[PDB]
């Protein structure tokens, strides 16, 4: 604390990205995508020639990571050391190095400290899986976003089509077929439209942080 943090946790394909981008743009606050964080670290290592298997070399790199997330019209730019690398981060190769980097206990602890460092004024929207339970347990507004398998399977299908792969809906529904904080507002992405979820999330934030 001091600066307010709104945390958004939930499973893959629930629409957290969309929500987090809409809220950061509406409020004009800082943005943190914890899912992208390990991929950015793996890319910096590749870029600097830091050995992906060396926990000792990766810790200082993680603790000093120069990244920022900017959302414009729903488009996320991932700026690493000043250059946009949003495209680079979506590769399988970077996803694979990210898994190697994440295996080490000291690297995960260094990234835990690095992510808490994003909490600045006027505030922060943070999205991930353990944002409200582990990274920012004291957050004033905590939202857990749930969605049906079909909703999640559809979101994955569009995500992959983007990289070029169009895959059978039934196949993905099979492929897809994380504890909310005690103090989280639970919102269901399938009972409400995504536009309705964003309105409902912004109203709850307002009641807790502003209004009157």
């Amino acid at each position: 604390a001091i600066a307010p943090v709104i945390t958004i946790d939930g499973p893959s394909g629930a629409g957290k990205g969309t929500l987090c981008k809409a809220m950061a743009e509406a409020l004009q606050w800082h943005l943190l995508d914890s899912g992208a964080i390990y991929r950015v670290l793996a890319l910096a290592a590749l870029h600097h020639h830091v050995d992906v298997a060396s926990e000792d070399a990766l810790v200082p790199l993680a603790s000093h990571l120069d990244v920022r997330f900017v959302s414009t019209n729903g488009n996320l730019e991932v700026i690493l050391e000043g250059e946009d690398v949003s495209g680079e981060i979506r590769t399988q190769e970077v996803a694979n190095a990210a898994s190697q980097v994440a295996a080490f206990p000291r690297v995960r602890e260094a990234l835990l400290r690095r992510q808490r460092a994003f909490r600045e004024l006027p505030g922060l929207i943070a999205d991930g899986r353990d944002m409200g339970t582990v990274v920012f347990p004291d957050a004033p507004v905590k939202i857990f976003l749930d969605a049906s398998s079909e909703e999640r399977a559809h979101r994955r299908m569009l995500q992959l089509q983007v990289k070029g792969f169009s895959v059978n809906f039934e196949r993905l529904l099979a492929e897809i077929k994380l504890v909310p904080a005690a103090d989280a507002l639970v919102l269901d992405s399938t009972t409400l439209s995504i536009e309705q979820v964003i309105e409902k999330a912004l109203q709850y934030a307002r009641q807790k942080l502003a209004l009157a």
